[PDB]
């Protein structure tokens, strides 16, 4: 096999979508194969499988137009240990639901909430299937600061193309 090597899969960027950006970012990193900025997504392929690996490390998590930036293998994996809430307006935060969570006989990973709206739906993964089933079924349809809030699995794993 010679597919997954060189690539990196980059968020949709503003109207300041363009390589100028994608080489003056990527540019720290190696010698850039080839490069995509498409209004939606973008791509970056490394001459160097080192320099592709070490950028989706480095530029993922990184700051650009006021916004989080993501950089991941241009690729697509299978199954996972996560589940997202619903129906809970709360406050809480990560550090919230990551208290109850491990409080609960329930450990995580990585936790993720959204403030930004009045939508009350969160999202926990868990290091093992175990705990997400287990935390998914004794979460699902539970009294909350009489609010009945649910948890729900969603695997959302990119087109094969």
């Amino acid at each position: 096999g010679e597919l997954s090597n060189t690539r990196l899969f980059v968020r949709p960027f503003p109207l300041d979508v363009q390589e100028s950006e994608l080489n003056e970012i990527f540019g720290p990193f190696g010698p850039m194969k080839e490069v995509k900025i498409l209004n939606g997504f973008a791509f970056v392929e490394f001459e160097e499988a080192e320099s592709a690996a070490k950028a989706i490390e480095e530029v993922h998590g990184k700051s650009f137009a006021n916004q989080p930036l993501e950089v991941v293998y241009s690729k697509l994996p299978a199954k996972r240990y996560r589940i997202t809430m619903k129906n809970l307006p709360e406050g809480c935060s990560w550090q919230d639901l990551k208290d109850l969570a491990r409080e609960n006989s329930l450990e995580t990973t990585f936790s993720s909430v959204n403030t930004r709206d009045f939508d009350g739906t969160g999202a926990l993964e868990f290091p093992s299937e175990e705990i997400l089933v287990e935390a998914l079924e004794r979460l699902n349809n539970i009294e909350f600061r009489g609010s009945v809030i649910t948890v729900e699995r969603d695997d959302n794993p990119p087109p094969i193309r």
